[PDB]
């Protein structure tokens, strides 16, 4: 579950054996996110800490950093793929609030811009399966729209 | 005064025109970081992102993120000056808990690196003037090892 700060895989809700992945995995600036399999010991290339930087409650607004690059997930236009740029901890764009979404009792959450155009993080045409482009879309809390956290 | 997350210049205690600045404000990792002139408007590069990461209270744990560049302030040896290089977000060279240390009713505070044997943020040789090296050295909570947050 979310439970506030902390390192974290993020987990599509339509395919729980999937994670958030900064594809490639390497430290130069700027990879595209995409959904990628979990594997027996997630990567760190796959592992986000989410960072508060203002407010408090469901309105609190967090970097997701990624573990391995440190570069921070952000949204640079409407229904696009996400990505890891070089970018400032106070670019809206780089921020976001995560927001229940409990479905059938399942814990998930929604992860939105601070730039409220920018939308929503979602799989790519509902994808369920490994290697889909995660895109800044329309805020709808469509299933694809969707996240578990899980502790790390 | 530090009120928790938020943007702040970090402002030395016996030198209150200096503060604490990533030295050439480039995008590059890996600057040093000294005390410099504040200037009527502080520059970026001289701005830090104080973003919550693990706890709360005097124990929460903290990263410093340069706002120009997002790069985490860093310890990297003792009695040595402290930089921004690229470096994951849960390393524990990268983070720091922020305590009070008020003197005379001034509400200043120690840095005081995750990894106990680098210490606190520490202006070199007690300097009064813009231009000297900020280490991370032996924690005595001396009058250069103490910091005001000016929220941004
Ligand atoms: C194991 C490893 O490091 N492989 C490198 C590739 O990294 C993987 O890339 C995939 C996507 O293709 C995915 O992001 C995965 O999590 C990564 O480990 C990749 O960097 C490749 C160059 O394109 O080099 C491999 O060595
Ligand atoms: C105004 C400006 O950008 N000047 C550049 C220099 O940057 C300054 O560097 C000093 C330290 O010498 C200090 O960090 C200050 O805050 C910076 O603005 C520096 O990058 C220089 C190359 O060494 O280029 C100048 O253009």
């Amino acid at each position: 579950g979310f439970k506030g700060v902390g390192t974290y895989e993020i987990v599509p809700y339509q395919a729980p054996s999937l994670n958030l992945n900064a594809w490639e995995g390497k430290l130069e600036p700027g990879a595209v996110v995409r959904t990628y399999t979990r594997g027996d010991k997630p990567s760190d290339n796959a592992k986000w800490q989410v960072a508060l930087v203002a407010g408090s409650g469901d309105s609190a607004e967090y970097l997701i950093i990624n573990v391995h690059s440190g570069y921070f997930l952000t949204a640079t236009k409407e229904n696009h793929i996400v990505s890891t740029p070089q970018i400032s901890p106070t670019d809206p764009s780089a921020r976001w609030t995560i927001k229940p979404a409990t479905t059938h009792q399942y814990e998930v959450f929604t992860i939105n811009n601070k730039v409220s155009e920018l939308g929503q993080l979602t799989v790519k045409d509902y994808s369920t399966h490994s290697g889909a482009d995660v895109l800044s879309a329309s805020a709808k809390t469509a299933d694809n729209q969707k996240w578990y956290f899980d502790a790390k």
